[PDB]
């Protein structure tokens, strides 16, 4: 049994639900939250600014740190930091953005790091502002993912879409 309320059941495995992933975070304390980085943790927009902005920049400090240490992750690489006031453990997880030209089949390479934790909450990959079909980011994640993933979809009405098309 887990904290997590309110998720419709769409596999074994994977569970979703019409929620912002910074509310989310902050009332679940997960294990894990996965943020959609880039290369660069450069937490400007998106998911990442958001997550990035609950923290009050915590994570952007943090993040600068680990760069200036390891250099850029690699497109469909991750890395494990620190959640802050939102999690343990933040899983940052690299997908393709569209919006640069990445191979959409660095998608599935993406959605394999999820495999280390056994719980964690989620946002869809490549979606939003990294311009990838979030219909698609969904059916790699459930192709992919063989450990507990609760996704938070912010949008309703693309939450609506995702499930009413999920086969």
């Amino acid at each position: 049994v887990n904290s997590f309320s309110g998720y419709l059941k769409l596999t074994d495995n994977v569970y979703i639900k019409n929620a912002d992933i910074v509310e989310e975070a902050k009332k679940v304390k997960p294990t894990v939250v996965v943020n959609a980085a880039n290369v660069y943790l450069k937490h400007g927009g998106g998911v990442a600014g958001a997550l990035n902005k609950a923290t009050n920049n915590a994570m952007q400090v943090e993040s600068d740190d680990y760069i200036a240490t390891n250099g850029p992750l690699k497109v469909g690489g991750s890395c494990v930091l620190s959640g802050h006031n939102l999690a343990k453990h933040c899983l940052h997880v690299v997908g393709p953005n569209v919006n640069k030209g990445e191979d959409i089949q660095l998608l599935k390479s993406a959605y394999e790091n999820f495999n280390q934790h056994e719980v964690l909450l989620a946002p869809l990959l490549s979606a939003g502002i990294f311009g990838a079909d979030p219909i698609h980011s969904l059916r790699v994640c459930v192709d992919t993912v063989r450990t507990n993933v609760y996704l938070a979809v912010f949008d309703k009405n693309l939450y609506d879409k995702l499930v009413s098309s999920f086969l």
